[PDB]
């Protein structure tokens, strides 16, 4: 019930909260109803973060959600969704760029109470940020006013990712994935409450529908910095309560776990390099399949990445089979967990093969490696190769393996691209 007038900011003024569909936005809105621009966006743009290939935007109006939705879709050309309270969305997607709009619904009799009271509910204060479309829009001589009644600007400046209760984590548990994530994408500080939260109760996060529970876990494998969520997910059990399986790695010892987590660490930085050992041709369509609409196959070679061998607990002095029950147990984890038919497919396929290359090295290292065992690769694999590649050179580095031997994986790679390249016709 008290405002505070700053000055010098200048990461809280209407210019930086801009966007240009807000114009469109402005002329879908009707004359007597308010919009209110909510959570991630309004977040992202006070820490000052510079607006990548994918916007997201979340919006709270008095007007009709859907209406407004539908009419802003047809303005700007975009896909326009309704869920769930239900809530509707608008999707834009050229290849480079991905857009997003929610539109929410705000009631009450006093707007103001009823605008603090939704924000209340919010995951997290940094979330919990919101400002209003017209002061935003607003050119002349108009003061810009931004709404967090629970700290969230005195949080963000001391770097602390804080939830606003711990109830509204209870209340919808898949937050408790976001706070992992965000916490490393915006290199945010956890606050002490949401650890402790987090320990008593990991499985909480199984209250919480199953789509929803896949579509973050991919938003975890999206980043780049990924494979600390994920350790961050297994230590505090969160991964092994989505993922049985996982667990089962810990009581088969060489540790597996901390194979499979150096396994996927070291696949992004090989992922970062895969213009040195992947060839042009793979290059040009890799990452540019589509996966569940606002993702790629690279999320799929990070999910190889942590099932790469799930089958080694299951097979026990040697591991046999464990490439094939692998892939069936991902198979089973990707109907699970609603997973799109062709993408678990194809995170069971590269599992199925994950041990390949290595075959192909070991022939290539003795010199046996010739034209019939590239052209049955080629042909039994073709479509998961270079997803097959990089996972193959990331389990090779963390297993330790020999410089001279990873060397050579890279270079039978290298020999198979070129045989496909040139010699096959």
């Amino acid at each position: 019930n008290i405002e505070i007038v700053s000055s010098g900011k200048h990461t809280l003024h209407g210019l930086n909260f801009y966007l240009s569909y807000f114009d469109d936005v402005a002329k879908v809105l009707p004359r007597e109803h308010y919009c209110f621009i909510v959570g991630g966006w309004v977040r992202d743009r006070i820490l000052g973060e510079p607006v990548g290939y994918n916007i997201d935007v979340d919006f709270l109006t008095t007007a009709d959600p859907v209406e407004l939705a539908k009419n802003f879709a047809k303005r700007i050309g975009g896909h326009f969704f309704v869920f769930e309270p239900t809530i509707a969305s608008v999707v834009l997607h050229l290849p480079p760029y991905r857009y997003r709009f929610d539109f929410s619904p705000l009631k009450g009799k006093d707007l103001e109470k009823a605008l603090i009271e939704d924000l209340k509910e919010r995951d997290f204060t940094a979330n919990a940020i919101a400002v209003n479309l017209d002061d935003v829009l607003s050119i002349g001589a108009k003061q810009t006013i931004v709404y967090d009644p629970t700290g969230g600007i005195k949080d963000l400046e001391q770097g602390l990712l804080r939830p606003v209760s711990i109830e509204n984590l209870k209340r919808d548990p898949v937050r408790v994935l976001r706070g992992f994530r965000i916490a490393i994408e915006k290199n945010l500080q956890l606050t002490e409450d949401f650890y402790e939260f987090v320990k008593e109760d990991p499985r909480i996060v199984l209250k919480s529908a199953v789509e929803r529970i896949t579509h973050e876990l991919f938003k975890i494998m999206k980043e780049k910095t990924a494979h600390k969520v994920i350790r961050e997910l297994y230590e505090y059990g969160v991964l092994e309560a989505i993922i049985p399986e996982i667990g089962r790695l810990r009581e088969v010892k060489d540790p597996l776990d901390e194979h499979t987590l150096k396994t996927l660490e070291y696949l992004e930085q090989v992922i970062e390099d895969r213009a040195k050992y992947l060839s042009a041709e793979l290059l040009e369509n890799f990452g540019k399949k589509r996966v569940l609409g606002e993702f790629t196959d690279v999320e799929l070679l990070k999910w190889g990445a942590l099932f790469h061998d799930i089958g080694k607990p299951q097979t026990f002095v040697t591991f046999y089979e464990h490439d094939k029950v692998g892939a069936q147990i991902v198979r089973e984890i990707g109907e699970r967990l609603r997973w799109g038919d062709e993408a678990t497919e194809f995170v069971a396929k590269l599992v199925r093969h994950h041990l390949r290359p290595f075959f192909l090295r070991e022939a290539f290292k003795k010199g046996e490696l010739k034209r019939r065992g590239m052209a049955n690769f080629w042909r039994e694999c073709g479509d998961i190769a270079p997803h097959l590649f990089l996972l193959s050179i990331a389990d090779a580095m963390a297993s330790g393996d020999e410089e001279e031997d990873i060397k050579a994986l890279m270079e039978t790679i290298a020999e198979l691209e070129s045989f496909n390249r040139n010699e096959m016709k």
